[PDB]
């Protein structure tokens, strides 16, 4: 449940950001450690702090010579056309296209992220990357590498901070969230050559001007993200532990990845 | 059915930047005003951008040479003896006070002040001032002026920016919730004695580090201000109207203080 009451009523003792880092440094995280990160607050339970602990905890285990990554995504800017949570009348459609404010990556919220990435994105020397709806924000030693130069087809690809972080063997924490949370699977979708193109569309500022952009990208489907992670998990090598009341996942980037690609080739 | 999908279904056409800024203006909204807003994101109907879209718009109407200002309090940062929403387990009550993370004002995140303060604090060139639970925030001509030299003690008193409001015969912008929002009239609390005194405390960062500090302050009572705002309106000075389908409000911050501190003696 997400009523306060529940979430303190679901805790022996707080979580703080010194039990939140002793949980971390227990299920494997350490200094200098590249991670994409996952979450669910209400997960964890009671937390002095709330999302400042976790973040603060993040980065005491990680420091400055690691690298903490986040999706920061955006879908309330993309085409409603394909909206069904919930869907909006076929009038509104152009209206939307036409006033829906540009991303923008220094105002525009995230969008089904979480209050722990909300946090992160605001907090200083975090990097975020230019994708009207699949961008990433970064801290640390490899923030910028990471972030710099996303393209805005195929959001997921090998243009993206996914395969970035696939190239330095990084790996990915899921805090009290399942593989259909697990954004990195979507590099095994576009290598796998399996799934569909699709036509998508995104306000940018270009030429220092809204425009409403069309692109290509891939129907991302999270569904087959999850059958992924069950088949991962009986086969595959992944840590698991508790922060809290949390369930949490502790993998390599490049095993689930790399897994994730033959699984859809089949 | 889903609140956003209850949204959807009660909105005929979408709330955009332009019908905002188009409602504000024709509500009395104008450049160069001062005003502190107080809102409700959902009550306006579904609009395009959220929260993005009505900080945009007002400060399309207000303009730099204006000031726009909202509470951005953090009241998760008190000392738990005085909780209720939820209370904790009293064991707990040393174990925050130890670790809760010191305020700062360009991180700490806001309690039930609503997605468009959350949207607002964290935007460019928007400051913050200094308290540690009853912090506000402020963008435009005096940001500076009414943010800066927050008294720690009575927080929304003579030396809080309700005063420095007051001083610049500011207005007050009320969209889709009533009285017992309006933060201004705390100010009339404190000038006519009406609540009660309480010791608080909260985290900071002094000389470098964390210290836990104690002080006084009201236990503000917002009922008294829905009766307050009842009478006053009786009065005749407030201009409504609507944005979207918000009910909304605009009245000069100085008459309503000026209101509540007569009411109150009496
Ligand atoms: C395939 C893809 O790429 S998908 C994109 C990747 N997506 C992600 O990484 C998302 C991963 N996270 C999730 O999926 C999550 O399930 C979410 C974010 C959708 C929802 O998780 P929740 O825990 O409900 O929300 P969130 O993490 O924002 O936490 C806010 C909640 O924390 C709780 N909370 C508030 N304060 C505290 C506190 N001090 N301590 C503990 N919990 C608290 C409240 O219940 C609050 O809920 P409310 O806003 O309804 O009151
Ligand atoms: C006297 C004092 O000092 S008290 C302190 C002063 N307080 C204030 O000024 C705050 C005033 N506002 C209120 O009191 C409000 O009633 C709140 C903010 C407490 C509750 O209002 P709400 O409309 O429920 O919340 P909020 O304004 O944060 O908007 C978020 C909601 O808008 C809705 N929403 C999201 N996107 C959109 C969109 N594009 N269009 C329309 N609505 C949307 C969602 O339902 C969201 O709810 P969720 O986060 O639970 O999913
Ligand atoms: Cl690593
Ligand atoms: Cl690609
Ligand atoms: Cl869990
Ligand atoms: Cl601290
Ligand atoms: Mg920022």
């Amino acid at each position: 449940s997400n009523a306060m009451n529940d979430i303190v009523a679901s805790t022996q003792l707080p979580n703080t950001i010194k039990t939140i880092t002793n949980d971390l440094r227990k299920l494997g995280l350490k200094k200098g450690m590249t991670v994409i990160v996952h979450s669910s607050l209400s997960s964890i339970g009671w937390i002095s702090g709330g999302a400042v602990a976790v973040v603060e905890a993040l980065m005491e285990v990680i420091t400055e010579e690691g690298t903490i990554i986040m999706p920061t995504q955006s879908s309330d800017l993309s085409d409603p056309k394909h909206w069904s949570r919930p869907p909006v009348p076929e009038e509104w459609w152009q209206i939307i296209r036409d006033n829906v404010p540009a991303f923008e990556p220094h105002i525009t919220p995230t969008r089904a992220m979480g209050k722990v990435v909300e946090c992160f994105r605001t907090y200083p020397n975090v990097v975020r990357s230019n994708h009207p709806l699949g961008s990433f924000a970064a801290w640390g030693r490899h923030a910028e590498e990471i972030t710099v130069n996303q393209s805005l087809s195929m959001s997921l690809g090998e243009e993206s901070p996914l395969r970035k972080i696939y190239d330095l063997d990084g790996y990915i924490l899921l805090i009290g969230v399942g593989y259909d949370s697990n954004t990195s699977v979507g590099l095994s979708e576009v290598r796998s050559g399996a799934c569909e193109l699709i036509k998508v569309g995104a306000p940018i500022i270009e030429n220092g001007e809204r425009v409403w952009k069309e692109f290509v990208d891939m129907d991302y489907d999270s569904d087959k993200f999850v059958e992924i992670g069950v088949e991962f998990e009986q086969k595959g090598t992944v840590t698991m532990g508790k922060i809290g009341n949390a369930k949490c996942r502790l993998m390599k980037q490049r095993d689930i990845v790399d897994f994730g690609t033959e699984w859809f080739r089949k």
